[PDB]
């Protein structure tokens, strides 16, 4: 019941009881908090309720202090004292943000825009306020029975009448019942089941609700910048292949935490295992928010530093396959690649934290909090997609509210930038340079004459709310029959249905804009399906585009980023 107020640190026994989060708040802000909103349940060693048998005041500004008890103004005695006035609520130890986090319902762009824009203390109370809402929010849907099984990947499911259906997709997790992590796709259902087991009719599943965890560490530490390159030994024999980025690998060292922006292709995972090679007895943790994300910066790790050296740390409750080629869950080791949900307590010389544009405030303090650097590098773009808002259904998320790096990145600019993309024909690279780099974005590869664009709407349907285009399917159908080189392509588009339209029509592989993210294919075919803001998002776009290493067919639907596609129109 004694901690320090989330606002302006004045230690109080005052915490917010209406606040899902309960904050410590001192007497001068919890009076500020309780007179500006709804809430007005003040909580100490005992709440601020009437002590007058059978009364229900719980409010405090209908509550005095009689002499050491307290009292509604119906039960209190004549010596008796307001808890509330003179800008204070009696307290030991004697903002409109504030107001705006502990009530809103996290539904609204400007809700993410507050929580970032806010002070340090601030985000952290907003991040958990967020998760704890997102938390409850997974009671909030019905729950699906077994009904039958078909085979070892599609069963057929019974859903409780009157609570609302979840949507079947990668994003929704559930939880089988104890029988492991079960996803889902889209009457006969796709089941796949993080554990394989004999389904039995009559299970059941419910969503994955974890319990969110306060935040102590700030999302980003305070900047320190250093004239020498500290705690960090150099080498001087530095590999050729690492040269180019050896001015930046010394700001690294330089200061205390630093921002890379990495668009497509430039070198990101390059950059992050050459810091190693660049300072090679420093102990280095390699971290994202994915399982994918640690995979691709093990993949390169393994290419470059010593196998021995090396650890890949899997939770003990395994949710995908993971990078089998390290020594598993060896804490100890130089380089330790790990999920940010993973990482144990521990210390490093140098922290690299990868795809920045995916984290959240959360995630930005739980790194903080769950390991002690002499240096923090933030590697991603701000220009890719970040992680999904269930909640946020009201406005669309700028970069700058992805998170506080990307915040930083977006006003004072990164501290390194990778100008040049080795992947993509210049075709792509030029369109995705005007479209989200400001120009900045060069092309080391020549148009590769195989970037297509088709402007055809076709005719959109819905499997619930996900989209479906037939008829992009149909025209993609079309140019294979005279495109054979195409045939090894990647599907592309921003909904699963259509995805899994286009895999039986197609028999491509199939992917989503985001799921994408991160990957690189020779051929890919994106069918843009609807003009929704969703299907429109340019960092949606950016991404969708950029996966190609040699050709891509874009079969859009909006005239706008039809026009800014710097690739050849077909026709039919
Ligand atoms: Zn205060
Ligand atoms: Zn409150
Ligand atoms: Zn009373």
């Amino acid at each position: 019941a004694v901690g320090a107020c989330v606002l302006c640190n004045s230690q109080t026994s005052l915490r917010c009881g209406a606040c899902i989060r309960r904050p410590f708040l001192c007497c001068k802000c919890c009076y500020d908090h309780v007179i500006s909103t709804s809430h007005k349940l003040v909580l100490s060693v005992n709440p601020y309720v009437c002590n007058a048998p059978g009364c229900d005041v719980t409010d405090v500004t209908q509550l005095y202090l009689g002499g050491m008890s307290y009292y509604c103004k119906s039960h209190k005695p004549p010596i008796s004292f307001p808890l509330c006035a003179n800008g204070q609520v009696f307290g030991l130890y004697k903002v409109t943000d504030f107001n705006a986090i502990a009530t809103c319902d996290w539904t609204n762009a400007g809700d993410y825009i507050l929580a970032n824009t806010c002070t340090e203390r601030l985000k952290l109370f907003a991040a958990e306020t967020l998760k704890a809402t997102e938390e409850t929010f997974k009671l909030s849907y019905g729950i699906a029975t077994v009904r039958e099984v078909l085979s070892d990947r599609e069963l057929h499911l019974s859903w409780e009448v009157g609570k609302p259906r979840p949507p079947l997709n990668r994003n929704y997790v559930f939880t089988g019942y104890q029988i492991g992590e079960y996803t889902f796709e889209k009457d006969a259902v796709v089941y796949r089941g993080t554990t394989t087991y004999k389904l039995n009719v009559g299970d059941y599943f419910v969503l994955t609700s974890h319990t969110v965890m306060p935040l102590s560490a700030p999302t980003l530490v305070p900047q320190e910048h250093y004239v020498r390159i500290t705690g960090l030994y150099p080498t001087l024999n530095i590999s050729d292949e690492f040269s180019s980025n050896v001015a930046n690998y010394q700001k690294v060292g330089m200061q205390k935490y630093s921002t890379l922006q990495g668009p497509p292709g430039t070198g990101k995972s390059h950059f992050a295992i050459g810091l190693a090679l660049y300072y090679p007895s420093a102990r280095i943790v390699y971290t994202a928010c994915s399982h994918a994300a640690v995979d691709a910066l093990c993949e390169k790790a393994l290419k470059y530093l010593p196998i021995d050296k090396c650890s890949r740390i899997i939770p003990a409750r395994a949710r995908v396959e993971c990078f089998d080629k390290f020594k598993v869950n060896s804490t100890l080791e130089q380089y330790v690649f790990c999920t940010v949900n993973a990482l144990p307590e521990t210390t490093a010389d140098i922290v690299v934290f990868d795809e920045i544009s995916m984290a959240t405030n959360y995630d930005l303090s739980v790194v903080n909090a769950r390991l002690r650097a002499k240096h923090y590098v933030y590697i991603g773009d701000p220009a890719q997609l970040p992680a999904p808002r269930t909640l946020l259904t009201k406005g669309t998320l700028e970069p700058e509210y992805f998170n506080s790096v990307c915040r930083l990145m977006k006003t004072i600019g990164p501290d390194m930038f990778l100008g040049t993309c080795r992947r993509c024909p210049a075709e792509i690279v030029d369109t995705v340079s005007a479209l989200v780099y400001d120009n900045k974005l060069k092309a080391h590869k020549d148009k590769s004459a195989q970037c297509f664009k088709m402007f055809y709407k076709g005719v959109i349907t819905h499997d619930v709310s996900s989209a479906i285009n037939r008829p992009q399917i149909g025209v993609v159908r079309e140019f294979l029959t005279r495109n054979p080189a195409w045939r090894k392509a990647v599907f592309i588009s921003p909904y699963n249905s259509q995805n899994a339209v286009a895999s039986k029509i197609l028999g491509l592989p199939t992917q989503t804009v985001d799921s994408s993210q991160g990957s690189e294919y020779d051929y890919v075919i994106f069918t843009q399906t609807t003009e929704t803001a969703h299907s429109c998002n340019v960092n949606r776009f950016n991404v969708a585009i950029t996966r190609a290493k040699v050709g891509i067919l874009c079969i859009m639907s909006d005239r706008d980023l039809y026009d800014k596609l710097q690739f050849t129109s077909l026709e039919i």
